């Protein structure tokens, strides 16, 4: 279970609120588009939705908590800076195949006691092979742990 430090979390609310004046937790298109180009020259409407739209995954027309720290996901996968972390990976990929398999996490499961069936491990794939290619990589991995 990991994620950005709650240091930058906290700090980043800061920059969060300096676009949503009102403080309801949703950056809207006129929040966020008073600080883009509307401040200086005459952009068209179209414009900011295109700014909004690529960042809001949902649509709504709002940036979000999460979407707004999408940018900082873009620019690192994991955001954090422990290396031990990534022997987690290989902690629970006993086989060592380099790849998370249905296999390696069902036997995890039957030593925690829990028996899961081989589509209740699709559930957690499904998030991690977001690209379909039918390996699950550390990078992949991450996906699990974070928002879809
Ligand atoms: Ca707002
Ligand atoms: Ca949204
Ligand atoms: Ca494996
Ligand atoms: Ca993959």
């Amino acid at each position: 279970a990991d994620q950005l430090t709650e240091e930058q979390i906290a700090e980043f609310k800061e920059a969060f609120s300096l676009f949503d004046k009102d403080g309801d937790g949703t950056i809207t298109t006129k929040e966020l588009g008073t600080v883009m180009r509307s401040l200086g020259q005459n952009p068209t409407e179209a414009e900011l939705q295109d700014m909004i739209n690529e960042v809001d995954a949902d649509g709504n027309g709002t940036i979000d908590f999460p979407e707004f720290l999408t940018m900082m996901a873009r620019k690192m996968k994991d955001t954090d800076s422990e290396e031990e972390i990534r022997e987690a990976f290989r902690v629970f990929d006993k086989d060592g195949n380099g790849y998370i398999s249905a296999a390696e996490l069902r036997h995890v499961m039957t030593n925690l006691g829990e028996k899961l069936t081989d589509e209740e491990v699709d559930e957690m794939i499904r998030e991690a092979d977001i690209d379909g290619d039918g390996q699950v990589n550390y990078e992949e991995l991450v996906q699990m742990m974070t928002a879809k």
